[PDB]
Order: structure tokens, then C-alpha cells, then sequence
């Protein structure tokens, strides 16, 4: 094996239950490091880590860092966190989540997946292709890979597939061999001082982390990405529906919640793809995945097998089941989409699978900052469903911003006159409210990045 990180005996994670944090912790646990961590919440993730031998503390206290050789910190952690403050006082190395991810990547063949939307999905897809190819990859995904039942896996090969978060610009730590950029739209704009040009510059800097011989795989259908190509200074391979795409998608058809399409490769090789998840957005994600795999020299059959049986990522167009309600049989689908674009493509994918029956949405806005920044776009997109239940903003640690709450969204949606939303501030009433507005054959989308998935789970179990 590769020698242990020098003098690193115990790695302490502040926010260890995190989607990215937990996977990093699990990789290192399985490499033989002592793992400790704290989290304000105990759930399936922390329980799994504890059962595997991680020392897990619920709630934060300065004593929890005892023994730590290094402290890894989620960007969710406040500056005045007692563990964080004490670590700095005691001069224990304190590093970002992504810096520890970078260390996992350092001596590996890193395939980093960046972009505004679809990172978790694309990472899961590449992970499954490489697994299918018998390449035994390590992966660290920012979400549950359904065919793994977990977010991360330690393989014995040198491959690492990893999701690369731009939200705090922390992906600049990463030194990959191949970098995917799925798309670029304004999100997390506070980090970039509301300046989209600073986000662009940051992604260019990220791509400049590639070695001179490294590969950037970028969506041809994104005009921002295409504008940036001259700045990359590394080989760029593109994918998408665009006539100019190196890996070009043609003849896309969605049947039910499966996609069918052809991909045309740079050497004019034609590959007929069956994708086990719906929507053109997922065809894009899967073509990023196919492009990476083809450029790596992976055979078609492995790519196609993995895509045809792709079970998805948790919470990403995730079918929870069918339920017989007093007013009809309904389908409950959970989706992580939290940016207007994501909500949009999800609605469209649902429409192309359902057809005659209604799309009912339970939407929980994530962040006041995001609601403020993209208010008008949310109003437009949320008006495209047939029935809309609005939940209160999931604060995600943010103080309320005036005019950027669910009541304000409801008022503005109501003004458009396409749908009349019902605000459900008391989620214990959600079941009763739904049952009143449910019709036979409804597809219910539980939509958002916050506690909406927990709420939909509790709703599904009660049903
Ligand atoms: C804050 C941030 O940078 N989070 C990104 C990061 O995930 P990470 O593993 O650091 O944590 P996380 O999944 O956000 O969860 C934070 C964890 O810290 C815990 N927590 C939070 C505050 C605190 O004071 N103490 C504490 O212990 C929470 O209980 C939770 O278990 O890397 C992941 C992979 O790249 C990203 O998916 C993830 O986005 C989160 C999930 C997110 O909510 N993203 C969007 C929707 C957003 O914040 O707007
Ligand atoms: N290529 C895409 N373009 C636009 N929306 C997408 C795309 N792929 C997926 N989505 C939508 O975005 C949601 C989140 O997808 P996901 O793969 O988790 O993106 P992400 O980039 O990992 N998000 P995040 O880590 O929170 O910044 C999905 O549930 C879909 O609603
Ligand atoms: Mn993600
Ligand atoms: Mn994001």
C-alpha cells in the first residue's frame, strides 16, 4: 500500500454526518485510520459510521477533539464551533473537507465532477461504469449511490471518482487527472460576491489544476462552458445535443422513466444507449459519464450495462412507491432539485413519463439567500406544476431575509394566475392537506434539498 499520511493517527470530523464528510470518513476508516467526529444530528449516516468503529459524538464540545492528529471541517460549521476554536488554539491542523478529499485524491487517478447541477448523479454514473468495467474504483459521492447503499467506497485500484463542490470554492484543493464540468449557472452566489464572472474565473482556476496532459470533459450545450474553452489550456472533450459536441446525443426518447438515445463519438462510433433514469438532463449526465469512460478506454458493454441498470442516486428522481389514498392512487417521487433549473427539468421529466395524470408538487425552498437571488425564476418554474404545496424555507443555517420567504413566493406565484399554492407551515397537517387535493393517478413530487425528503419519508411510511 501507500504509506500512512505521516503522523496521522486520528482524524476528527466536525460535521461527520455530512454527505461529503461521511464518505471521506468511511474511506479513511477503511484505510485503517482512527476516526472520530461530531455532528449536531444522529441519523443513519452517523450510526453506520459508529457501527464501523468511528467514535461519534452528538452535539459539539471541545473535549471531542481529544486525540485528533488533524481536524476536518464541513463548510456547514460555524467559526465559533467549540471544536474548531479549540483545535486552532491547540495548533492541531484544521483543514476543509475538500482538502482531505484532495489527500485521498493525491496518489490516485482522480476523476473530479464539478458543475452547478448533476454532479452527484454524474459521479454515481461514472462510479458504476468503472465498477462494471471491473476497475474497482474508489468513489466519494456527495449523495447515496443506490447500487452501493452508501456515498463512498474504497477500492483497491488507483481510481478515484469524486464529486467536487464549488459552493465554497473548496474544489480548488483537488488535483484530478480528469475533470468534468456539467454546466454553470448562478448558485451559491454569496461565495462569489454576487459576481458570476468570479465564479467563471474560479472554475477556470479549478480546471488549471489538471496536469498539462489532463482532460476536461465539459457540456457542449452550456454556452458559458463553451465560452470558457479557450481559457482552459488543457484538452477539452465536450458532450451534449449540440452539433459541435465531441460526444453527441441524438434521437433522445423518454419511455416511462427510461431514456433512449444514440451517442456519436469523435471517431464517428455510434453507441445506442438505454438509460434507466428519465430526462434529457440525465442523458447529459450519462454522456459526461460515457465520454469520461470512452476517453479512459473502457469498452462499450461495461458503459452500456451500467447505464441500462443504473439505479440512480438517493433523493434524485427517487421513486418512493405507489399509495392508495381515499381520493385515489398516487405516486410519490422525491427529488433533490433546489435550483429553478433543476426543478424545471424534473417537472419536464415527470411530464414525459406520466402524460395524462397530474404533477402535484410539495416544494421546500432551500436557503433564504437562494430564494432572494433566484426569486423570479422560482415563481416561474413553480407555476408549471398542476398543484402546489409550499413548505416554509429550509433555512440551512441562514437568518431570514425579508421578502425571500415562502409566503412571498406564494403571493408572487398566485399573481401569475397559473396555480394557486397552499402554504403548509405545519408539516403535521401535510398528509391531510394532500389527501384533500389529491386526484387519482397523481404524481407527487416531494421537491427540495432540505428536510422535505425526511417529511416525504414520514408521509410514505404513514401511508
Ligand atoms: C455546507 C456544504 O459545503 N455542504 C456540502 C458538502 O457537504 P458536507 O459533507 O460538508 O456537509 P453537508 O452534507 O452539508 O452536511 C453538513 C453536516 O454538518 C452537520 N452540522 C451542521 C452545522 C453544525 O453546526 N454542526 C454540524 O454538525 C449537519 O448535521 C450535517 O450532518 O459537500 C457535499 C458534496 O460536494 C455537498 O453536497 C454539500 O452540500 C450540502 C448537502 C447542501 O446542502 N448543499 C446545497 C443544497 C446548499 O447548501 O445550498
Ligand atoms: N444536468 C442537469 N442539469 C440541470 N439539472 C439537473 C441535471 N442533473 C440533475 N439535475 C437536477 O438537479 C437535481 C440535483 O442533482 P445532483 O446530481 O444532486 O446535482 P448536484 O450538482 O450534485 N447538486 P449540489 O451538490 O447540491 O450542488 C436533480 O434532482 C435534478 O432535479
Ligand atoms: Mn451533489
Ligand atoms: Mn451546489
Amino acid at each position: 500500500i501507500i504509506p500512512e499520511m505521516r503522523r496521522v493517527q486520528q482524524i476528527h470530523f466536525i460535521g461527520i454526518g455530512g454527505a461529503g464528510m461521511s464518505g471521506i470518513a468511511e474511506i479513511l476508516l477503511n484505510e485503517g485510520y482512527q476516526i472520530s467526529g461530531s455532528d449536531i444530528a444522529d441519523g443513519v449516516v452517523t450510526q453506520r459510521l459508529a457501527q464501523a468503529g468511528a467514535k461519534i459524538y452528538i452535539g459539539h464540545a471541545e473535549e471531542h477533539i481529544e486525540g485528533a492528529s488533524v481536524v476536518v471541517v464541513s463548510s456547514a460549521i460555524k467559526d465559533d464551533n467549540p471544536e474548531l476554536v479549540t483545535s486552532k488554539q491547540k495548533r492541531i491542523p484544521v483543514i476543509q473537507r475538500a482538502q482531505m478529499l484532495a489527500e485521498i485524491m493525491r496518489f490516485r487517478h482522480g476523476i473530479a465532477v464539478a458543475g452547478t447541477h448533476g454532479k452527484t448523479t454524474t459521479t454515481a454514473m461514472i462510479s458504476m461504469i468503472y465498477t462494471q468495467a471491473k476497475l474497482d474504483p474508489t468513489f466519494v459521492n456527495g449523495g447515496l449511490v443506490k447500487s452501493a447503499g452508501k456515498n463512498a467506497h474504497l477500492g483497491a485500484s488507483r481510481y478515484l471518482i469524486a464529486e467536487a463542490d464549488e459552493s465554497d470554492a473548496s474544489f480548488l484543493h483537488l488535483q484530478p487527472m480528469v475533470s468534468v464540468v456539467t454546466n454553470m449557472e448562478p448558485d451559491h452566489m454569496d461565495t462569489y460576491e454576487g459576481d458570476f464572472e468570479k465564479m467563471k474565473a474560479t472554475y477556470v482556476k479549478f480546471l488549471h489544476n489538471l496536469p498539462f496532459y489532463g482532460l476536461a470533459v465539459m457540456c457542449a450545450d452550456d454556452p458559458v462552458l463553451m465560452e470558457l474553452v479557450p481559457k482552459v489550456g488543457r484538452q477539452v472533450i465536450t458532450y451534449g445535443f449540440s452539433e459541435q459536441a465531441d460526444y453527441r446525443i441524438e434521437d433522445y426518447e423518454q419511455t416511462g422513466f427510461q431514456g433512449h438515445y444514440t451517442v456519436i463519438c469523435p471517431n464517428n462510433e455510434r453507441i445506442n444507449v438505454l438509460l434507466n433514469v428519465p430526462g434529457k438532463h440525465n442523458a447529459l449526465n450519462a454522456t459526461a459519464a460515457l465520454a469520461v469512460a470512452k476517453e479512459e478506454g473502457i469498452a462499450n458493454e461495461a458503459i452500456l450495462e451500467a447505464l441500462a441498470d443504473f439505479q440512480g442516486a438517493g433523493r434524485r428522481f427517487d421513486q418512493l412507491g405507489e399509495f392508495i389514498r381515499p381520493n385515489g392512487k398516487v405516486r410519490l417521487v422525491d427529488d433533490y432539485g433546489h435550483h429553478p433549473t433543476e426543478v424545471g427539468v424534473t417537472i419536464k421529466a415527470a411530464r414525459e413519463g406520466w402524460g395524462d395524470k397530474r404533477i402535484v408538487m410539495i416544494f421546500q425552498p432551500h436557503r433564504y439567500s437562494r430564494t432572494r437571488d433566484l426569486f423570479d425564476d422560482f415563481v416561474q418554474v413553480l407555476s408549471q406544476v398542476d398543484a402546489l404545496i409550499m413548505l416554509d424555507v429550509y433555512a440551512a443555517g441562514e437568518a431570514p431575509i425579508v421578502g425571500a420567504d415562502s409566503k412571498s413566493l406564494c403571493r408572487s406565484i398566485r399573481n401569475l394566475g397559473k396555480v394557486d399554492p397552499i402554504l403548509v407551515s405545519d408539516t403535521s397537517q401535510l398528509g391531510d392537506v394532500l389527501d384533500q387535493i389529491i386526484q387519482d393517478g397523481d404524481l407527487i413530487l416531494a421537491q427540495g434539498a432540505g428536510s422535505v425528503s425526511k417529511i416525504s419519508r414520514g408521509l410514505a411510511e404513514s401511508w
